[PDB]
Formats: structure tokens, C-alpha cells, sequence
């Protein structure tokens, strides 16, 4: 509660919560978050076929148990651009998290440095720098640039990421325009506060904006030049965020990029589009260990992370699953979300023969061609 | 009391209206438009099972986003037989928009005319040239002719077409006899007033005659000769229509046809066919450039707008969405629809990096061999 | 109702029935068939999933719409054997009648002797020669046989057959025990009345028997050696039937028999086997036009039919849609049932381009990979 | 009641019952089971889809019926390792029959004898070995071990079960920790029975242990040498439990198993894994004849049975449809299951022409490439 809250009461308890499975949690923060803001959280494009797909996807490749293969005490560290992290997942930016709960992305960005991993800062955070600041306590973190329009814009929030202590800078070239949101449209959504980050550029506030009206004041017209001008400019490693083609991932690498995201925006972008997991050993295989690569896009459980890591992503980035936590426990219950990932991995870990992350990379995956229905 | 019905009360309010997707305008009209009209519209051979293939197979093929591409307002303008149109798509032939809406063919037409793209004129309208003309005010039409047994009547009817101002023919050769139409069966469907442009060889005068009788008063002999003295007849260019194999692409164009249009008729005849746009890519490599294509039967969406492109239509022509439309709201209902159709293309053209109707035609899709279920 | 019935409540009214189409008659026949001989009639082997697949299998080979063909009044008229018949499709040999019916096989004789198609007569049924004989009128008939044990009995029931005016003999070999019929097990299933023609080798009647004893009165270790037999016998053409696999096809007809007759019995028999349609095409490749082949299991549409033929069948045979027909209207009932399929197909026929029998043979289908589901 | 156990309201009546087919075991069953005892038995890891997996993996081969095959009483006998068995299926091995009937697992051994099979006996068995030994009254029996930490207790509970009379040793290996198993952890359930059988050899980690920590306090870093250093150990042949996958097929026989047994542990350990019958094969032909196979995960029907032997397996292993029938009658109940198996599989032997288990071996299947929705 600053200039901006109103009557949009999001939950404001702090608790651990017990996770059984992440997909539970859907179900159980629609009980506790108002429903604009919920649906604008939970829905995707068109009837959600694509945000299905993301789901579905996971069971086109399985996982085969192993055994008698001398692992007993699997350790999930490991390292990306300099960063030693206790998993291989980090948080997704995410714009929302005022809308999940009260400490917003101070609460977020609480819980994942004490787990021990990297937050991602959305440009469109309802948080300040100076707050999520507060909630790291000098835990490592990656800024999100949603591109102005104007340069100048974009060389200062830049400037004050850097000056934050961003070690990394994501490019989301994605949302040029924003997805056929239904949800959000037939409840007439909009955002209930501001957005301090990106103000600079917009007309007066978030706080009365659809999300329609804040992309469409960001850049359209991204081009090659963007990502070689954001990395020459800001001193860090670029990922361009957003690619299922592998043409755009050597484009990126071309263009300067450090970092390939590889993501369809959890099927909230392009509708009819396929499940992004699907997409990735395409991108890797074109990739080829230039740059590494995050995956996102409907990871839900400890064997996503498995069958990502042995289809060419380095990290994964954890989005919806941490949210519903944030709302159902603010802080703690964001850290049950990513302490369950971790236990979750050490699990298929163990039944997968993988003693280290590394091993996981070398996996074998089963393939079905029956898909979902088998 | 209106002197022309016996009981047929059709909606006649006219407005604007929403459009969040046009599946939801089904059920909507179905509240609004008499029950067995309605089911006239909406329904398809058999259990419907093909009307079904035609909204899954656009599942079948992806569409990628893309990033960085060098784009920002896309322009859905496009040329088609010497006609600039505003977007990539056109009305489909449907008759008796009576059934719909009180304001009938006139209505539909003026929302055509007046966003800016070809009507094409059933054959079986319950409106005159001259009232649809009046809706039209100059605009482009095509004229879609059921044939008569009598080459005279083809002639006169041929003349007529051309003198309200017709710049192309559209031969439907699908319908030699009725599909099996279970609703219309069940419902005992009948025309609730004649169409006058087909009357001639009628024995009646339509109003209240089964489907069944009006087909089958038509041609059921179409051979190549009909397309050849079409052609030489109306010198204007002659689509063929309800094409889905494709050595009939290459019969009608070495029969003298200057355009294919691909469609199964909405699913309305042969049952137990596969879905529409499955069957355009072969058809596209068969006619390989030698004339324009329309490709109909089940476009919902501007991705799929795009992805009948990208597989070698030149434009698409949109039927039951429209007609909803005018249920629903008159001549602005439907407008509304086609609005919701532009403005639907052009995100999916930023996403996909397309930035004018052109650079549609050269996408490459995912191809997904999962079915619907993934 | 006849002199066996130990309380059993058949239909006995005669009408012609509105067919919209066959699925609906099943339901329908719930209504008026007692319960436990509505289940024996509709119900299949375990969870009834290959009698699911026999309906499935029909959208793995999709029918295209052919036009400008240069077609009008098709006819459906083909020969068989040297039997003139009005449509390409036979009644199958079922061994129920009087469960759906009190006028038994002599009603559903009457309808497929005035329609102007074959009967098969089943060993099991529960009327004489002489009662099938009245309802036929001198119309053709075939006689399926369930072996004795003992060769004088066969050469005995052959005989009656013959002179009974039998012009093949079909042999259902794929019965040598009963399928787990779930519905019957549950039910207790016992049948209502005796089936005279076999009666010499149970022992006693049928009447209050289990099909189980019944089968297991019949012949189990048929080798190739009872087709030479029978055929010698016999002055008749043998038919078996049952075959589901090539090899099954190429030993009968090295063996003598003069048809093959590709069936999964209704899938009323081994149970997680393939839907019928399915196995058809290698059946047909691999009998290569050396006899003609009988399609059964699953027909229950025009559609099917012009799909059966145009995969290797010379004809189909028709069950339980005419067994329900009967029920529902006695003779008149089961009449509408095949005038049914008979314009079903003359429909199909039409938007095929096949203006004969002999042109649907020759129809390309569109192959489907993607299930049912689509 | 045993005082050392924690109270448990297992059913204990013993009567036959009635087998339609062992799927609606399930449901009657939950009707007399204590809920907790009961999902902790019916239930799978994630949300089960593996164990879908298992069961519609039947529907990818399907069976031919086979005709004029000259076949008449088939032979359900079989020899496995030197044991003649009267049908080629075997009791897994199980520690928790006591949750489904008071008699426990000397209960199941009585029904496993009775009918003339091999008792599989966990070593974790809550029955004594005397109970169970008196159960069995002479008949076949192997035992089933996990890998302690402890060697000495590994030694020991090896003599021990060569001295109760074991014929073979099972490493169940795919269990190093607990499958992810919603429905327990949920339902907060706590398995309460002891470990008679090994309680008293349990050191280390192991002190104190029951089927609530087994999993943890057993061996996770099991090598190939576990499994040379128990085949050396012990006189015995030695079953590697738990392949999924061929190369840990080739590894265990070159560290000198004497045989493979292929499961997935009913879907209990590692989710989203593929079916267990889809490994079978390659399993098969990597073993290529080295050892015998034993295949479990799934199996509900006598089609089953005679698929897996179709498809490499020697023998296969039944579990939950026999502790249904346990449930519902003590000895009898699960009696009369594996005599519904014995029954089933000859029915199913006599309708593919296999005269004995031999025959079957010989099998082709329809490969079924649509799924389970066909
Ligand atoms: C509530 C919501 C807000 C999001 N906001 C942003 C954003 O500000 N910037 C961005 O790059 N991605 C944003 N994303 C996309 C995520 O970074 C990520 O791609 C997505 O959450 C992965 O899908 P999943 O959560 O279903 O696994 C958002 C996603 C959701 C759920
Ligand atoms: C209500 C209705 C009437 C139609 N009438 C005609 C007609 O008179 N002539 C014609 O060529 N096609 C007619 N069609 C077929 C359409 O031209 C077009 O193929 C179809 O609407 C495309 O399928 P969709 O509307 O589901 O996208 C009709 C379709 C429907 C919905
Ligand atoms: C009620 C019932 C009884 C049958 N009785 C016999 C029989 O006595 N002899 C035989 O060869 N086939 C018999 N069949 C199998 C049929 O000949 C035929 O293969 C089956 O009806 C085709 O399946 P469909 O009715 O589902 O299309 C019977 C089928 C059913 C429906
Ligand atoms: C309740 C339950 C407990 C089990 N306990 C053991 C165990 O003690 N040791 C073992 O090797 N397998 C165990 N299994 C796995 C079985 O040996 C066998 O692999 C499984 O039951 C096969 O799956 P199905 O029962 O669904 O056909 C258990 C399975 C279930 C059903």
C-alpha cells in the first residue's frame, strides 16, 4: 500500500506451505487472490490449447528408471554465467506479483535468494528496484527489459538495473503486441497499481492500463540492432527471451546475445503455436553449446526439469507454480514452491541414475508417439 | 403483421457488438434466431464428425512466433483478380440470410461493402440483385451460381449476375445432392420464403421446400464441359468451388477455370471427409501458381487466417461467423465480425513477423503430428 | 411368440420406421427388446473397446468429394455369385432373431427377400427351414454353419440346407469358444427359446443354455481340412468367415473355399484385437482377386459401405442395425433399415463421382493419421 | 491382534467370489478396505498417468483372431527356471498383503499354491514366514530383497531365505527411494504392520525399519557388483527387478543375473515414464534368449498374458487384481482370480489358434499406431 492499492485486496499471510504437486496449487490460490487478478495470472491465449500443449508436451518424451547405477546422494548445484545456484531453475520475471500478494516481488525475490538461486526483475514490476533490493539482501539477480520506444528510455533503465546489480539482462522480444488474452478480456482486467519501472514511458499510470495499452506503448518494431545496442550499452550478458524457431536463436547468438530464452510466455503470446518443450531440441541441436540456454514454458515437476536438462537446456526459469505459492504463503510458501522443485529433482535424480546435474544432460528419453491419450 | 412471412420471426436489431472469439457467437445466436433456422446454420452431415475435423485440423500445423524481425504495423491489405481488398479474406457464398436476420442479404452486404472486402452472392439468396445491390452501394460482388438443367436458364442467370456489376462466377459443384443433414431431418427444415434469382426452375416458388428439392431442381450432371461454357459464356473468371481432391484442381483449370476454391461447404455435405485445411497443401502444390485459390471451412481465428496462407491460399472466405454476426446485430453485427477478423490478423501478423499479407505466404509451421489431444 | 419362450416379452408390432440414422435405433430398441436380449444383441466382448474400434476405424480412411464427374442417377445394383442383388451389401448370419422380435428370422427374411438382397441363415437360429422359407418367398439365401462334432450331422445339416434352396455355405470359424461377454456374464444371459437346427448335437434344447454351452457343443478343432470337406460335400461355394489376418485368407482359399468373408463377428469374439475395417486392405492384397470378399463389423453408413468397396469388399454385411430395425417394426422395420442404407449410399455415390458399384472400387481415401480425435 | 502392530481393520472372510474381469475388483474392494490401506495399495505415483500408461500400453499390439488353426484344448503349462506351473503367470513380490485380508501374505500363498504357481515373497512380508509357509504347504516360493547398506545384513537375510526353501532371489533395484505417491501423502497414511521375516537381521540404518522408511534406510548407491556380489553370495538364480531399459538389461546379466524382470512397480516409483509393456521388446531383443524374462506392470487380462509372452516374456508376474480378490475373500477371492487368469488365457489361446504356451511365444500382433482413443 503506497499511491496505488484500492480496493484490490490481495492475501497477506506469510506461511510454508505443504505441496504435494504444483498443479494443486492453481486450484487453491484461486481461493485466496481476487478473480481479475487471478485470471490474469492463471489464463493464457485463446481457449488455453497452447497452455495445454505446454503440459502435454512433457509426456511426448519420457523418463526411463535406471538401474544399479552406483548414485546415492544427488547434489542439484550448478553454475550459469558465473553464478553458483543450489538448483537448475531460477525465477521467471514475472510482472505480476502484487496481484498474488502484498510483499509483491520483495516477497518473491525473499524467498529465491534464500533458497539460493537467480530472481529475474520484470520491467513491468509493481515493485522499485530499491524494494526487491530490501527482499535479496544481495542475493544475485537478472533484469527484464520490455523495450521503450524511445533509446534514451532504454539506455536509463538500463543504466539503473546495472546500477541495481543485474548481472544479466533478458531481452523479452516476444510481446510486440499482447496475446488474445480472454480471460482478461471478458472480465474488462486491469492492472490495480503502478508500475514504477517502465512509468517513464507510459501516458500517466499502469494502475488504470489493460496490459493491451502497456505493450503497444513498448517497442514494436524490435530488430537484430536491439540486441547488439542493449549488449554494447548495459556491460552484461543478453538473453533474448521468447524463441521456439531455431533461425531466431542463431540470429540472437549472431546479434551479440549471451543467452538464448527459450519460451512462449507460458502460452499467454502467439495462440495455436506449439508446446514449448516440443520446440526445444531444435533450438539446442542449432545451438549447438554457443550460448547457453534457459528454458520455460509449463515446467510443473521435478521431471520436467530432468527432460529439459537432457534436451539441451542448461536452467529452467519457474513461473505460475512460485506465484500461486507467493499468494498462498507470500515469501515462504513462494520458498515450500521452490524447495519442493528441489526435492522433486533429487527424486528423479536418484530413479534416473543422474548423481549431478551434469548427468542429467547425458539422459536418454523414452519416445512416445501415442502422446497424452497413450 | 408482415405481408411476405407466414411465422418466421428472424432478429432484426442492428448494432455493434462485442466479438471476444466468434465460437462464442454460436450459442449466442442460437438464442435469438428460430430454432429451426438456426440449426439450419449451424449444423453438418451426420454426427458432425467432419465439421469437428475442420476446426482440429488447425492443429495439425503451428504457427512459430518470431522475434526480432523488423516489424511494426502490419498491413492486412491484399489484391485479388483486380480487387484491393482491406484484409486477406472475403464473404462466402450462404444463402437466405433471411434466416438470420430480417434485413437478410442487404445487411451482410453493407457490412461487406463497407469494411471493404467481395461479397459473393448465393445463387439461393432470398434477396433480389437489385436489394442486395442497394446493401452493396458499388461495392465489389462475385455472383455464386447453382446451375439450372436448362443452358438457357444458366445463361439468363449468368446475364443477370453480370449485369448487377458480378466480376467473377463461383461454381459450387459440391452439391449435386444434399448432405445428410440430421438437424435439418429432425427439425423437418423448410424454407420459410423463396429465393428469386433460382425460381425459374423451381416448380414452386421455394418457400416451403426442403434442401433436398431445391439441390436436385439444380444440376447433378456438372461434368467439364459446364466449367468451359461458364467460362465462354460469362467471360469472367469461373471459380470452381468445393474442391478437396487434387486432380479436380487440375481438371478445372485445364477446363478453363480461372480461380480453385477449396472448401468441403462448411461440413454441410459428404460426411466422413477429411478436414478442409488438410487438404490445401496438396491442392496448393498441384495448381502451383496457375490460378488464385480461396480456401474455406472452418476459419475461426486469424491464426488461422495465416496458416491458410502460409499452405498456399491466396485469401480465405469466412461464412458462419459472419452470418452469427448478422443474427446478432444486422449489418453492424456482422461488420463487427469482420472487424474482429482484421484485427485478429494483424497481431498474429506482428507476432509471426509478418509485416504485410505477402510475407504471410512464405511462414513455416510446426508440424504437429500429436493430434488435438497433443 | 413361439412354442419355446420361458416368459419372454419380444416386440411383436409391424411398421415402417423413420431412419435418420442407425446409431439412434440401437437406443431406441432399449426400449422395447426385454433387457437381457437387448444385451446380448448390442453388447460385445470385455470393455466393449474393439467393437468401439470397429466404429473408429472407419475415420482412418477419409472419402473425398469429387466434382465435375459426370454423374446422375447412381446405382447401386451389383452381383455376387451369380446373384443379381439391388445394393452391395447381404444381411449377416445372426443367431437371434426372436430376442428382437416375435416374427424371428422369417420377419427379417421377409424384409431382405423384398428388398431384393441375400439372407444368411445362422445355424442358431430359433426358427425351421421351413418358417424362413415362408418369410423369404423363394428369395436367395446362404446358410451359415456352426459345425458338429460328428460328420454325419454336418453332411445331415448341409443337406437341409441345400434342399432348402442354400446357394453357399458360409463357415464361421472364429467361434470355436465364446468372447467374454461381459454384459451376458453379468446378466446371466440364457437363451428364451430352442434353435432347432442344431438341436441333434446339444443333447437337448438351447432353451435356458449359455452361449458358452452351446459353442461348446459345436466343432472347437476345425482345421483346414473341414473347408475341403464341406466344399466337397456341399455342391456349394464356402465362404469363411472370421478372417482378420492375410494368412488366414491364403490357407482358405488353398483349401477350396469360394469366398473369404473378412469379420471380427461383431467383435462379440476375441477382444483387443484390431477394429475389422483396419484389416482389411492386407486381407484384399493378399487374396489378390482370387475369390470375392464379404466385409463385416462395424457397418452402419452409406459411407462405410462405399469405403469397404473401395478397400477390396464386393460386398458388405449388415447386423445388428437391422437386428435393431427389427425390433423396432418387424419386417417393415428392418426393410426401412436396408431402403436406408440403401440411399445412404446412392448419396455417397453421388458426391463420389461413382455413378456404379463398380466405380466406388476404384475410389482413392484420404489417409488419417491423426486419431478419431483428430 | 499383535500388539507390535498398529491397529488395521483389514477385511478377513474367506469365500470364492465371482471374476467378470479383474478391472471392477477395484471398486468392490474399495468397499470393504480401510480407505488409507486401500489407495495406498490402488494407487500410483504424480497423478497416475504412468499407470494409465500400463494399461492402455495393451491397446499398441493388438491380437489376431486366428482361424482353421486345428485346435482344441489348449495347455496353460509352462516351466520357468526348472518349476513346472500350471499357467504362465507368477505372484509378484508384495510386502503389504495384509492391508487387503488379515491372513496377510499366507493368505495369498495359500491361493498361489492351491492353484499350482510361484510365490514371490518380499522379504518385508508382514506375515511370519512360518504363517506364510504353512500357507503354502510345499509349494514353489522365490524371495524378494532390497540391497541393505549393511552387507552382513545382506549375507543374512540371503541364508534365510535359502534355508525357508527360496529358488530364486529378486533384487527389486528401482526402488533406491519412494516413488512420488500422492494418494499416501494425502491421505497421511501410515503403513502399520511389522517385518517379521527380516526384523532381527536389521542393522545400521536399517534398525527399526518398516515399508514407511524402507526406500531411504536401504541401499541407494546399488552398483553392478551388488547384484555379482548376490548372485555369489546366495546359490540362487538372481532377477533383476525394475527394467525399463535394455542396456540395464545387458548390465545385469554380464554381473551375473540369471534372469531380467521387467516392471515399472505397478507405476508406484518413477512418474512419467512410458507403459511397461511399450519396453518390453526392446528389453527382448537385447536379452536375446541370455536369461529368461518375467514381466510385470499391468496385467488384467488373459489378452495380456498372451501379448507379453508374444513379445519376449517367459512369464508373467500378477499383483493388484490378486490383492483385490484377496481383499474380497481371503484365500479364495484371490484363488479364484488367478483362476479367472487361467481361464481367460485359454480362452484367448483357443481363439489365436495356440495349442500351448509354446504357441503363443509365436504370435504376431497388429501394431495399432492410433492410441488408445484409436
Ligand atoms: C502472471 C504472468 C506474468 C508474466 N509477466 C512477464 C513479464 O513481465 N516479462 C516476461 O518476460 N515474461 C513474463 N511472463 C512469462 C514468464 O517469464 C514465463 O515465460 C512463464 O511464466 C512460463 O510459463 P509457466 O509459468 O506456465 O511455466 C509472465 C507470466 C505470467 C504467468
Ligand atoms: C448457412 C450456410 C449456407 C450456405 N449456403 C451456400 C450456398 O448457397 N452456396 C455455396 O456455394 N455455399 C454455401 N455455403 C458454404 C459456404 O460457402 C462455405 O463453404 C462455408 O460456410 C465455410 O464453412 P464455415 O462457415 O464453417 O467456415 C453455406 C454455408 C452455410 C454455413
Ligand atoms: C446378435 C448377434 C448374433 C450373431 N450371431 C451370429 C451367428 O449365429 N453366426 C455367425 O456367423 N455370426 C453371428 N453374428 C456375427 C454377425 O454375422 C456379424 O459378423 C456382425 O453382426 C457384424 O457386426 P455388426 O452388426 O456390428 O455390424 C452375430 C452378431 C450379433 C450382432
Ligand atoms: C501395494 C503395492 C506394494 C508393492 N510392494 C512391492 C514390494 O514389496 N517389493 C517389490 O519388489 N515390488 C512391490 N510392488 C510391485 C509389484 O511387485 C509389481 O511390480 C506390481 O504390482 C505390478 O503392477 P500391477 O499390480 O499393477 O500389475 C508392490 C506393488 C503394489 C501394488
Amino acid at each position: 500500500m503506497n499511491n496505488n492499492d484500492i480496493e484490490y485486496n490481495a492475501p497477506s499471510e506469510i506461511k510454508y506451505i505443504d505441496v504435494v504437486n504444483t498443479y494443486d496449487l492453481e486450484e487453491e490460490a484461486s481461493k485466496v487472490v481476487p478473480h481479475g487478478g487471478f485470471n490474469y495470472i492463471a489464463g493464457a491465449s485463446g481457449d488455453e490449447w497452447t497452455k495445454r500443449a505446454n503440459d502435454r508436451a512433457w509426456k511426448h518424451k519420457l523418463l526411463y528408471p535406471r538401474l544399479a547405477q552406483d548414485v546415492e546422494a544427488p547434489d542439484t548445484s550448478t553454475e550459469i554465467l558465473g553464478h553458483k545456484i543450489k538448483a537448475p531453475f531460477i525465477m521467471a520475471p514475472i510482472a505480476a506479483h502484487g496481484l498474488a500478494h502484498t510483499t509483491k516481488e520483495a516477497g518473491t525475490a525473499r524467498a529465491v535468494s534464500e533458497f539460493g538461486t537467480i530472481m529475474s526483475i520484470s520491467a513491468y514490476s509493481g515493485a522499485t528496484f530499491e524494494e526487491i533490493s530490501e527482499g535479496l539482501n544481495g542475493g544475485p539477480r537478472w533484469f527484464q527489459i520490455y523495450m521503450a520506444k524511445d533509446d534514451q528510455q532504454n539506455r536509463d533503465i538500463l543504466d539503473e538495473a546495472k546500477s541495481d546489480g543485474a548481472t544479466a539482462i533478458i531481452l523479452t522480444a516476444d510481446s510486440t503486441v499482447s496475446g488474445n488474452r480472454d480471460r482478461d478480456v471478458k472480465n474488462k482486467f486491469v492492472y490495480p497499481f503502478g508500475m514504477p519501472i517502465v512509468q517513464r514511458y507510459l501516458r500517466g499510470t499502469a494502475e488504470g492500463m489493460s496490459l493491451n495499452n502497456i505493450y503497444g506503448a513498448s517497442k514494436q518494431k524490435i530488430s537484430p540492432r536491439d540486441i547488439e545496442e542493449i549488449a554494447g550499452h548495459s556491460g552484461l550478458p543478453v538473453f533474448v527471451k521468447g524463441i521456439q524457431h531455431p533461425e531466431d536463436a542463431d540470429m540472437a547468438i549472431k546479434r551479440g546475445a549471451s543467452g538464448i530464452w527459450v519460451s512462449n510466455h507460458g502460452a499467454r503470446q502467439l495462440y495455436e503455436a506449439p508446446g514449448s518443450f516440443d520446440t526445444l531440441p531444435a533450438i539446442a541441436e542449432r545451438v549447438n553449446k554457443r550460448v547457453p540456454i534457459v528454458f520455460d514454458s509449463g515446467v510443473r515437476r521435478g521431471e520436467h526439469v530432468a527432460k529439459a536438462l537432457a534436451s539441451g537446456a542448461d536452467v529452467v526459469a519457474l513461473g505460475r507454480p512460485v506465484l500461486f505459492g507467493l499468494a498462498l504463503g507470500g515469501w515462504q510458501g513462494a520458498y515450500s514452491v521452490l524447495d519442493y522443485f528441489q526435492k522433486d529433482l533429487t527424486r528423479v535424480m536418484q530413479l534416473t541414475g543422474s548423481q549431478n546435474v551434469e548427468d542429467l544432460k547425458g539422459l536418454d528419453l523414452f519416445d512416445n508417439p501415442y502422446g497424452y491419450e497413450y
